[PDB]
């Protein structure tokens, strides 16, 4: 589907949630179901805000991060090195959303990472992964305007 | 420039801005930067919320319009007959964002009627309008982005 398309499910989903007690859950969800992609909206301290998983995979560590909505203290400190957006970023990558002991399976793992910003302050970060495809211009779009909006309902 | 150059500018804006009070006269100029359009942010009763001007016209109907920050009474109520986005309406049309009597000098004339919407309610109405160039996908993209954080920052 077009770009046009998809941002029109996100601007529905805006314009029904505003005002109801905020849910961040249905926002990543929302932008699962039109990135095709893992979503984790992580708090400054690497709380889970909200998430939404697009392929359940067999690592007991991450159900645990997901169970705890907590993700890893080094981890989440190092998101701040990222200060704009960083996408396709590889198994490789210490950026990477997927578990290092199973690099040799994801592989084809890839991660963008976008900080959630406002009011000149870092308030968080909104992970997207998935396996294979390549991010381009219209998932950013998508990211990033998503992202934008976390960082106000946030407010 | 590509549309997430546009979207970026979007975002930049609505980043620093969360939270100072609303300004809806620098969203109408954001959004006037990259649609490249006259923008009227208008409440369902006829209101300029804001507005931004791309084309200095010599009418002196319009230009009290601006002055006074108010629609017509009969063109703003007519509004609420346009349920979703629609673009490229010439200057024949009933919606047209051009003053009447001048439809001889303004033949060329395109307006764009979006919905400001939330809480399923229809808050209002963002109006873009120029001369001669088609609104393309990317315009309606950034008019509907627009107009939904409008309809969020109306709450
Ligand atoms: C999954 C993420 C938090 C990180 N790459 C890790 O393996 O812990
Ligand atoms: C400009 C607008 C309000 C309308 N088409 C009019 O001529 O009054």
């Amino acid at each position: 589907m077009a770009l046009l398309q998809k941002t029109r499910i996100i601007n529905s989903m805006l314009q029904a949630a505003a005002g109801k007690p905020v849910n961040f859950k249905e926002m990543a969800e929302t932008l699962r179901d039109v990135i095709d992609s893992n979503i984790f909206v992580v708090s400054r301290r690497g709380k889970l805000l909200g998430y939404s998983i697009n392929q359940q995979i067999e690592n007991d560590r991450m159900k645990k991060m997901l169970e705890d909505r907590q993700f890893p203290e080094e981890y989440t400190k190092n998101l701040f090195n990222v200060p704009e957006t960083s996408s396709n970023l590889d198994i490789n990558s210490e950026y990477t959303a997927f578990p290092v002991e199973n690099r040799d399976l994801f592989q084809a793992g890839l991660t963008t990472i976008v900080p959630i910003i406002g009011g000149g302050e870092r308030l968080g970060t909104l992970i997207l992964s998935r396996l294979q495809d390549q991010f381009n211009d219209d998932d950013l779009i998508l990211a990033e305007y998503g992202a934008t909006v976390v960082g106000m309902e946030i407010l």
